[PDB]
């Protein structure tokens, strides 16, 4: 829940970001609480990709201990496009961990599976984070993404920490200071895919973001099937690498699955193909 | 026209960023021939800032071999503050050497004097350009920002080594291969300025750019009078340094000024303050 340890260089094959607890690497998926303050819905939020970057930069759900790896495609890392006005991503991009969308079961609100990764979470405050980071955020809000037809809401959160957090308290709080915020997003992921040569992404509800309370509703939800899959209970796990260091009542759990790491190894940044600069309009 | 010789960390009161021709520095402002081609009106455009910075960098007129450095207000580092939806600036900027605005001089169609600067160019193209690039580009078109009764034209440029170069020549091919920059383009010198304090910008033409021809007309003009400034035949070169170490029957022609400069700085870029990060509503 703690600290950072990074293989290799960024932007490279190399490349992970295991999260430490008191230096050790606990799972990225599994090992950190959803609840920092259960009392008052603070989450932990576990940071992949810094706003304005565009290295696609996910928890591997089959690697041990879920490290942050680079998505590639056919072998070549993968990096999100910029479509104007936007610059790579336009929020701090992450997940909730102890959280799973369902890929076996069909969703009420979408009518689709889930996409089978922890739910993904919007944190929308002025400070630009890091990959690895766990910070704590409170919830907003919730947007329905269908993501290549899998149900893909997307949590809208702001850090405890923001200046702003006090004043923020739901979803309309969020148009009240930021302002075109939430339509911006709306189009985001509609569009940031086309680059790649795939379809416009759809919402349902049209896209309007449910308040904190639909959002509250369902986190629940994605838990619960954490709980399921973490309990080796899902119909089909997909995959999934349940290896974890924490939680003793299930089935892969075990300590020393830490210790198995290997040690920091950090290079500098390696350089981005040019071509990942390009605006698409 | 070759490479670039940094002294100073970037991001800092030292920074300062000369041109080099073949190993030597050379006045950024005066060395550099306005066209790499003239019978085909390709320009060499020096790069200042690149698109998504944030850093105000700049030409110093004042300072010998006219290096690039941050501007400064009584003592403060400037930095333009991300303006939703844009981060930083949304070009590469950029000035043209050898030209200059005669601030003693006024336009009509444009009530408005010269801002006693080269001509700035908004550099269109996918690649982000780096501080002190020379690079080839043409011209599309120009807009007139109408700063305190003098005229801050921006031509609208490409590299000529872009991919769409061949496929743009004039300013409407900028509406139908970027739809929306040129709105953008006009939001944001527009903005730019309000979250520093300051009040909104005010367009020429009601935020018409005006077409390539009159682009090229300003242009040569803005030569003409650098023609007259570097021959020292000008009405006030209040604090302009106008050595140079290439116009050898000029006034102020001096070789030694290259050998003047420091050698190139082994500082890591400073740090800039988080409070950069901010985007603004
Ligand atoms: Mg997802
Ligand atoms: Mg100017």
């Amino acid at each position: 829940t703690y600290t950072t340890r990074q293989i290799g260089a960024k932007n490279t094959l190399e490349y992970k970001v295991y999260i430490e607890k008191d230096g050790k690497p606990v799972s990225a998926f599994h090992d950190i609480p959803l609840y920092a303050d259960k009392e008052n819905n603070i989450f932990n939020m576990v940071v992949e990709i810094p706003r304005w970057t565009n290295a696609k930069l996910e928890i591997t759900r089959e690697e041990t201990l879920n490290p942050i790896i680079q998505d590639t495609k056919k072998g070549k890392l993968r990096f999100v496009r910029n479509c104007f006005p936007h610059h790579g991503y336009i929020h701090n991009y992450g997940a909730f961990p102890q959280t799973w969308e369902d890929p076996n079961v069909s969703h009420p609100e979408t009518k689709a599976v889930g996409d089978n990764d922890p739910i993904d979470v919007l944190e929308i405050g002025e400070t630009i984070a890091y990959t690895g980071q766990v910070k704590q955020v409170k919830a907003l809000g919730i947007m329905a993404l269908l993501d290549e037809g899998e149900t893909d809401w997307k949590v809208i959160a702001i850090d405890i920490n923001d200046p702003l957090a006090p004043k923020l308290n739901d979803i309309e709080d969020v148009e009240k200071y930021f302002p075109g915020l939430l339509r911006a997003t709306n189009e985001w992921f509609r569009i940031y895919k086309i680059p790649d040569g795939k379809p416009e992404n759809q919402f349902a509800f049209s896209g309007e973001a449910k308040n904190k309370k639909y959002a509250l509703d369902i986190i629940k939800e994605t838990h619960d099937s954490w709980k399921q899959l973490i309990a080796g209970k899902s119909s089909d796990s997909k995959g999934i690498d349940l290896t974890n260091v924490t939680l003793p009542d299930t089935p892969t759990y075990s300590k020393a699955a830490s210790d198995a790491i290997p040690p920091a190894s950090l290079k500098a940044d390696a350089p981005i193909d040019k071509s990942i600069d390009k605006w698409f309009f």
